[PDB]
């Protein structure tokens, strides 16, 4: 399973998002961690670093925290630049074929890599915020989603409180909402899932628990 | 420069030796990390796996956590049975050519990759604690050392006091000690290095002073 993760509008948990799903759902499925962002948010969140060479569009995969993860390299801007969206969704779906489940994290716009995963995607993923600003990148993105013919899951980030937007036929708001957490800035800071973090650094871990349940929402 | 890490004794704190110099030289310098223990402990303190794989000795490395780590692999057990210690010499040599500093973690013996490292170390480190095992251990690496024509630096760990054996000649303990902390049980437990840990979870690190005075003796 392809699970895009999905966002026009930066800083919204894109990146938490993909990072920590995928570390959950390693637990016990082969998973995988496509980094399509060039700035590597989830590479740096895995420990790595961008790899200042124009690599192949899924060559190079390191086993880290039991995930394997694509690192981001310049190649990206040039795929940004000049992709042709078959071939990058071609390449994705080959890539994909490999994993039980492909967790993609996106730049944030809706560009070439960006639709390219989306296209290819079993399961689109859209984390929104309360935000102004978010609510009218997830209604763009409901507009793109009916321009190719796919829904997604959205769930509130940042927040103690879900956000639904009913006029969004093509996005299914779930009851999930993630609170802030100071957790997550230091698993970031630390270059580790916050998940990982969160099972050494406090007695009672709760943070799984989203994840759990983003999973299950997507796994139907 | 190589920085060869020995003990006949494990449990010393050899691994977390090795890890953390390398972490604390990468701050400044190219630094690798080579793994010559089949058990892999460095590996998965750098959150990765032993590689299932009879990989050739020194092709493999991944930059984490800004270190060069060459991860262990089954191939090392049988260069432990079958290898030959001039070729693992100079492949080591090899290896050690392109990194400012090549730290080598080892096995918990004096066998054929712990003698091959020594041979080929510009420096020998031995962590030592005040338990009568370890000091049987470094009296016969004093020994070794002698029969290699080679000298060692020595620390102690576990301890808030120096150990110092006069009457082993060939080893310079310094007045290096390291007091038990359960910051190096977390990161373990995390699989990230101690001193990267400690610079998120508590204010003002303190395990940071040990390894620059560890850097500034064998720098000399
Ligand atoms: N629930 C949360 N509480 C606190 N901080 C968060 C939360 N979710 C994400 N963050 C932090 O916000 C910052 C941006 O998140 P990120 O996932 O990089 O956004 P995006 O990938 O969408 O740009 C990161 O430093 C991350 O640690
Ligand atoms: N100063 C210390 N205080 C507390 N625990 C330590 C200290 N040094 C090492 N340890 C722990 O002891 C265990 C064994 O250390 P390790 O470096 O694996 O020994 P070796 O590599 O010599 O077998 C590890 O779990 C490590 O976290
Ligand atoms: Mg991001
Ligand atoms: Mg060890």
């Amino acid at each position: 399973m392809i699970v895009t993760v999905i966002n026009q509008k930066g800083g919204v948990g894109k990146t938490t998002t993909s990072v920590n799903l995928s570390y959950y759902l390693s637990k016990e499925k082969k998973t995988g961690l496509l980094d399509l962002d060039p700035e590597g948010g989830a590479t740096i969140s895995y420990g790595m670093k961008r790899e200042l060479k124009e690599l192949p569009l899924g060559e190079k995969s390191v086993n880290i925290f039991n995930v394997e993860v694509f690192p981001a390299h310049i190649g990206l801007l040039k795929l940004e630049l000049n992709g042709d969206v078959e071939e990058i969704s071609n390449k994705i779906k080959e890539i994909g074929k490999q994993f039980d489940f492909l967790v993609i994290d996106t730049p944030p716009n809706l560009g070439t890599l960006a639709i390219s995963a989306m296209l290819v995607a079993d399961r689109i993923v859209s984390p929104v915020t309360p935000q102004p600003l978010a609510l009218e990148a997830i209604k763009n993105l409901d507009s793109r989603l009916k321009s190719i013919g796919k829904n997604a899951y959205s769930f509130t980030n940042f927040s103690k409180k879900v956000v639904k937007l009913d006029n969004l036929s093509s996005v299914k708001f779930t009851e999930i909402t993630i609170p802030p957490s100071r957790l997550f800035i230091e698993a970031s800071r630390l270059g580790v899932p916050a998940l990982r973090y969160e099972e050494v650094r406090i007695k009672k871990p709760k943070l799984a628990n989203y994840y759990q349940q983003l999973a299950k929402v997507i796994s139907e």
